[PDB]
């Protein structure tokens, strides 16, 4: 199964969620996202986060459309989001991926992209999704990737430490069992000139940005 969570980030950084929506797709909304969520027309199974960023009429307007809608309250000393990602992470779901997770306050980005380290410590697949991007980290292993017609750009950022034995195949600029140093940039805009790419390392938490230009 998957759960979507939609934070409450600007509105305009994230994609329509409309197609996302599918039978074994629960959603969940966190702060200000819970009414992006109402606006777009799917309702949340539950919510997180606490009202003091929504307006008086939103937070009618959530109630009318949606009253036994129970919402977690946090303890100030863990995120809204962070709080939403314990509660999916524990229903063990295949995959969790989060919106609104973009927006001016850089910390806010800078935040949960720490979030996703979470999700390597219990095996998880974790997606972040922005109008033009898609963010996910990945433990030592093998992973396959497709060619995406929207969004041609694959840029990988080593995260905790160094990268061990990175290859890289399928991709416009190869790489065959090299070792990335920690805060390199060198595997960032890459590119796949096949239908399907491949990517692996032995040591270290490497992070997978696809992205565009619009
Ligand atoms: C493994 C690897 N991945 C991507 C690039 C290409 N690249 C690196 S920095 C950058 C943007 C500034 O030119 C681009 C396109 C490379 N050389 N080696
Ligand atoms: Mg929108
Ligand atoms: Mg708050």
């Amino acid at each position: 199964k998957t759960i979507n969570i939609v934070a409450g980030g600007p509105k305009n950084l994230i994609p329509d969620l409309t197609g996302y929506t599918d039978e074994h797709t629960l959603w969940i909304g966190v702060d200000k996202g819970t009414v992006t969520l109402l606006d777009a027309g799917i309702i949340p199974v539950e919510a997180f986060g606490d009202f003091d960023s929504i307006t008086e009429q939103e937070r009618r307007r959530i109630e009318k459309a949606a009253p036994a809608l129970h919402v977690y309250q946090a303890e100030k000393d863990q995120t809204d989001l962070d709080l939403a990602l314990d509660w999916a992470l524990e229903k063990q779901p295949d995959i969790i991926q989060i919106f609104g997770i973009t927006g001016g306050r850089a910390d806010h980005f800078l935040g949960n992209i720490q979030l996703l380290y979470k999700g390597v410590k219990t095996n998880i697949k974790i997606r972040l999704i922005d109008k033009q991007n898609h963010i996910q980290m990945f433990p030592p292993g093998e992973y396959d990737i497709e060619k995406d017609e929207n969004k041609r750009y694959i840029s990988f950022i080593p995260f905790s430490e160094d990268i061990h034995e990175l290859t890289l195949t399928g991709f416009k600029y190869p790489l065959n069992n090299c070792h990335i140093t920690l805060g390199s940039t060198l595997c960032i805009s890459n590119e796949l000139i096949h239908s399907r790419g491949t990517f692996s390392f032995v040591k270290g938490i490497l992070i997978m940005i696809r992205s565009t230009d619009l």
